[PDB]
């Protein structure tokens, strides 16, 4: 069978897999793939933050703002929006927008329409919180997983295309065989998420570094194209139960370590809900997230279903993509948010270490 | 922390384990510690099988004559009795013996008073079942796991001591992790199980021989000496769920490649029900075993519960020991059983290879 590591990035083992080479997969899954050419991509999610209902217009007009900033050279090559509300009752617009190269990202970035809008004043007057939660794995650094071959969403729609069915996956830890990076690195985590400028106590503008081998999952469902009676499984069956793991999450992170869950719905332009959702997930750690995922009543409570659905689930789209990152891949940055909003929460103040 | 493979086993690796070295697992457990000396055991299961009530004397005399054998020179170290009816409606007496060496076993089985039993015409002319399972993995080819620390059962018992509280458990993959052999050796199956002799359809002697690293799980419990409460704890909350587990391996086997599995309860020697019981599995590959565990409802249910209680879990005991044998270290033979008993089911046989 085809591997989920890219042929360019296998190399010579120092840590193996966790299953015999007789292995395989009881369903099939793909993976993206690219060339040698794709060498690190950015992973950039900018958000608009409200309370009020006074404040929507403006701030669908800022996401409507960020999304023509796209059409400008250097943009990303692919973006989605999303709308969620998060456990103070703050309603959050989150653009991702991915990128296939870091230079690319960073001229985007830096232009003067770019960073002239974000450093400005009006940024902090405005009323709104903003952010920018911007990563950058290199193609060793994060791997893919779709029940389906066309289409890809996410990172997998800037990657060169898809794969043939994959052998690496059906049984905990395979995901983290699919990190290239995985045959000689444990991706194991260090440092301390840190606050490098200003006070999550204070509001206006804060700086969050991330540390070695923070993971981010981007897990997503795709029920637009579903008929009635998948709907409806999809629905009542499962959403309740990925529901009830996504509440977990975002209000006992900490025990966990998982610094952010957001569970988010896709939006149009205007923020009329498309049937298209995903888990924002930052992790203190791969292994925590791994821990989680295989334990943890919610995700095994979700798990079964998919095992048993998988050979008629016929329109129902689900995928995801992991990432790790070095520390200075990653910058997250706040203006005017509430202390609870993304790597605020749990990062340490310039006095906490 | 201490590690699950004993000091003296402990090699330069080729295989690494799916978890770095930060882990620390979530509640204590330990395992057998044996030294040098313990090279490789033999584990024996000695069965007497009947369906007809009338047939209970003679298959209790049986068992006491095989027990009454076990205290000759080069009988086991160590064994239990244990009583079982399977999917065919026949009772199943087994009495299980623990050796610390291949050479007392086999010294045992050819000596005159127990070569001359088992050849015996006694035996064709008793209208009982009788079967002998005997592997012998070396100490490098088993794993232990206790969740309490006195009074070892099953292999424990033939072993030198506790443990102290050891890193590879609390994760998928770790019952592998805890073989000394994991840290060179894939223990990949290859090969069948195979009738050598006889033909199982028409019963009399049939001898089935194993392939390389076919499973062999004991996972018990015991409930002996737990109260009221915590008595209510295991069998109406847990035992449900095992037993909706064992139904499953029993009547589900070819499927999930489990060639047999048995739920069975300790006996004294009048057979009397005591307050032990344990899984007897024969699995045709570590793997499929291992996807079973990680994957299947009922065991991700009791899973669950453990995880749960184990905090405030005190007399209640719970523990596994597996097994992987090399092709020729494994004999299964069976004297007028019916041909779903055991090896029998599954085996190859002479006019099929
Ligand atoms: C209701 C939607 C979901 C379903 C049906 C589901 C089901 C599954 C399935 C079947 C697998 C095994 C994939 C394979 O290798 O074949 C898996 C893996 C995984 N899932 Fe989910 N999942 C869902 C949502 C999520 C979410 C929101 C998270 C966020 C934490 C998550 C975290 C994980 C992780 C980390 C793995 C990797 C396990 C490993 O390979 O070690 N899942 N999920
Ligand atoms: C009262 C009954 C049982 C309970 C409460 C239970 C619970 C658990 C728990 C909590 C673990 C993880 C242990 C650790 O590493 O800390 C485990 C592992 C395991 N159990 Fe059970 N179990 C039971 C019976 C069984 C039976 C009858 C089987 C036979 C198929 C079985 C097969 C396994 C296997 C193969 C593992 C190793 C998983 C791995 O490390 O890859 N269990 N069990």
């Amino acid at each position: 069978m085809e591997s989920a590591i890219g042929e360019h990035l296998q190399c010579p083992r120092t840590l193996t897999r966790r299953v015999p080479d007789t292995y395989t997969p009881p369903f099939p899954m793909w993976v993206g793939r690219a060339d040698d050419a794709l060498q690190q991509v950015v992973m950039g999610y900018l958000g608009v933050q409200f309370r009020d209902e006074d404040q929507r217009p403006a701030a669908l007009q800022a996401m409507r703002d960020i999304v023509a900033g796209f059409d400008l050279p250097d943009g990303p090559a692919h973006h989605d929006l999303t709308h969620h509300i998060d456990n103070q009752g703050y309603e959050n617009l989150i653009v991702v927008g991915y990128w296939k190269d870091v230079s690319s990202q960073h001229r985007w970035s830096t232009s003067t329409p770019i960073a002239s809008w974000w450093e400005s004043e009006d940024r902090l007057s405005d009323g709104l919180g903003f952010f920018r939660e911007i990563v950058a794995p290199r193609a060793e650094q994060f791997e893919t997983l779709y029940a389906f071959q066309e289409d890809l969403p996410g990172v997998g729609a800037v990657m060169d295309g898809i794969s043939g069915e994959i052998n690496e996956h059906g049984y905990w830890g395979s995901m983290r065989e699919r990190f290239p990076i995985s045959q000689t690195d444990w991706m194991q985590a260090s440092g301390e998420l840190r606050v490098i400028a200003g006070d999550p106590a204070v509001g206006g503008r804060v700086v969050v570094r991330g540390h070695d081998n923070i993971a981010l999952i981007r897990s997503g469902q795709d029920w637009a194209d579903a008929e009635a009676d998948e709907r409806s499984l999809y629905l009542d069956e499962i959403l309740p139960t990925l529901q009830s793991g996504m509440d977990f999450l975002r209000d006992n992170g900490p025990a966990v370590g998982c610094y952010s869950n957001r569970f988010v719905r896709n939006i149009d332009i205007d923020g009329n809900f498309l049937d298209l959702s995903y888990n924002i997930g930052h992790w203190a750690s791969l292994d925590q997230l791994e821990r989680w995922s295989e334990s943890h009543p919610t995700h095994l409570r979700i798990f079964t279903t998919f095992f048993r659905v998988a050979a008629g689930l016929s329109k129902l789209r689900l995928y995801h993509e992991v990432s790790v990152f070095d520390a200075a891949d990653q910058l997250y940055e706040y203006i005017n948010c509430h202390p609870g909003t993304g790597m605020l929460r749990d990062a340490v103040t310039i006095a906490e270490h």
